């Protein structure tokens, strides 16, 4: 047992690592977005750094799990960082369509995080999870709402001259 | 009742009378180490003064749980704020297994009392542990931690080398 | 065919793409040294950030090759990330060693690439290998030799009090 | 035979030459899109001074050639500059793609000569090259390609909104 442990259990140790592969999986899918829209025949390049700068923040979130965990006492275990479920994304509003289903399912996993931390009765992970990542969830998750709210509006897929607007207004 | 009072249950307001005591002894216990780290047999002017610091902090500990006692309309109870374990102790290794203990014990006496106002539905309570207590102890245990495994690493207590090398580059 | 592709064979792409993932293992195993070292058990902070630091240098090599990978037309095709070799990496000299080896690895596989470019007449990729990572290669694995050998003049791994003095004066 | 002359071999002199002609073929090009883009019936002022600004690059690489002839005790030969293709560009995207052959053109004829430079044994003409050539090259071609793209996004030809938003937000 490492001598800083107090009322941290073993679950919430092991939900801890699977949050961090879970974060890492989102970085790395914010990533081959980038990488998509910086390509020749795609070419979208404010649109390709709203996604770089994502996967950046996301690997933040991942790296603040592994900080936390050994303040804790807690043993980082690292698991294969699975590849997007994606190789291409079809354009931007198809890319904001998937941001948002992969935020909600990275909030859900916080928010089963915080259920799990309030049946154990840790307080310290509780608040960790409130203050450190569910309010930018709800953030990001408006933000990229917001997207596609106008991107729609904009005559996506179909208006070509809608999504370059939005690329050169919105981000 | 004081006419600002609001949802403060009379058990947590006592339990944040035993609080305030809680850290004053831990101050006062700090106090000793410095004044023991001070003696010109032991001579650790470093090690001195990080637990010097570490009894102020203490004490504004227990200054923050006087202003919210009367927030909340409690009234402060004040009890003797017994004298250390010891008198005297022993190396800097001994020292930093203490404050790691009794570190622990008001981590244990903090999260105690969380429970206690959740069970009472204190949310007001539970964010100002949560906000100005829990992560600070949480923070305090992990440094105590790293410091105990380096004096072990530079064999504590056996190693007056080791231990001179602690006191000129971690503290 | 992409209207921007010149002079850039198949092999090459491929060989892009597989050292891009090769870039992301090895930050990735430098992120697991990272978390070791900052263990309440292991505590050696300065070791940790260096490995830190590494991190994030491998995933730039890893961005720069799916940029590079775009300039040329080709597409990145992305993998998933493999989990370090190890969970748990002994003590400095033990971590060190495995990133020199891990050094020598990417290393090999750049210069297989630059081979590959060289058989296919790819000025080009030769120019952005040799500009972009061969001389880093070269140097991190230098830095890293210079500490090993400095870890095992510190007695390392049994000395911790060289373990001691390297965290405190080489990183 | 020139004092200075060291592995320079009498077809890279010529080679170079030819490319220095090359270069000023590309800059008159160039100048030539400029002047059609300043026409009161095109009237695209920042599409006409990309391509101003085009033209002038092209004439700064055909000048560094020279200082390069000389350097190596070679002698600058100098050939008439062939007239643009055309009188007229067509539009936005008509230009750009004419362009982007142009820029494949001179990227071709630059790795011709790389290969000539490593047939002859003469890295010092391969390093001028890669260092100064090959990879101003490629970061051209891609821009130029994503501007392909943006333009037949916007509609280009038929859609003269799609050309004055492109006027306006990309150059
Ligand atoms: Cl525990
Ligand atoms: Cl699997
Ligand atoms: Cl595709
Ligand atoms: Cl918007
Ligand atoms: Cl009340
Ligand atoms: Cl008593
Ligand atoms: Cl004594
Ligand atoms: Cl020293
Ligand atoms: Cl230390
Ligand atoms: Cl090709
Ligand atoms: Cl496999
Ligand atoms: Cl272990
Ligand atoms: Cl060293
Ligand atoms: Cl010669
Ligand atoms: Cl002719
Ligand atoms: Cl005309
Ligand atoms: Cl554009
Ligand atoms: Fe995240
Ligand atoms: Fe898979
Ligand atoms: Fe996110
Ligand atoms: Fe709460
Ligand atoms: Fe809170
Ligand atoms: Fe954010
Ligand atoms: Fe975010
Ligand atoms: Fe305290
Ligand atoms: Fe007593
Ligand atoms: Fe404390
Ligand atoms: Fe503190
Ligand atoms: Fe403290
Ligand atoms: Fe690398
Ligand atoms: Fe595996
Ligand atoms: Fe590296
Ligand atoms: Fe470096
Ligand atoms: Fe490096
Ligand atoms: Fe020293
Ligand atoms: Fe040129
Ligand atoms: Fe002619
Ligand atoms: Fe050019
Ligand atoms: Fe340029
Ligand atoms: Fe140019
Ligand atoms: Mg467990
Ligand atoms: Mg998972
Ligand atoms: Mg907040
Ligand atoms: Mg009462
Ligand atoms: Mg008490
Ligand atoms: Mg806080
Ligand atoms: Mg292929
Ligand atoms: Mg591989
Ligand atoms: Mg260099
Ligand atoms: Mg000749
Ligand atoms: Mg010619
Ligand atoms: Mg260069």
């Amino acid at each position: 047992v490492s001598q800083v442990r107090q009322n941290y259990h073993s679950d919430c140790e092991a939900a801890v690592n699977r949050m961090l592969n879970l974060e890492l999986y989102a970085s790395y899918t914010y990533s081959s977005m980038y990488a998509f829209f910086d390509r020749d025949d795609v070419a979208l390049h404010n649109v390709a750094e709203f996604f770089k700068e994502q996967s950046h923040e996301e690997r933040e979130h991942a790296e603040k799990f592994m900080k936390y965990q050994n303040k804790r006492g807690g043993r980082v275990v690292l698991q294969d960082i699975k590849k997007p479920e994606r190789d291409e994304w079809g354009n931007t509003l198809e890319a904001m369509q998937a941001a948002l289903q992969l935020e909600k399912t990275v909030n859900q996993a916080l928010l089963d995080l915080h259920k799990l931390a309030t049946d154990k009765v840790d307080p310290h992970l509780c608040d960790f999870l409130e203050s450190e990542y569910l309010e930018e969830q709800v953030k990001d998750i408006k933000r990229i709402g917001d997207f596609i709210t106008n991107l729609k509006r904009l005559g996506l897929p179909e208006n070509g001259m809608g999504e370059y607007l939005f690329d050169k207004h919105s981000v």
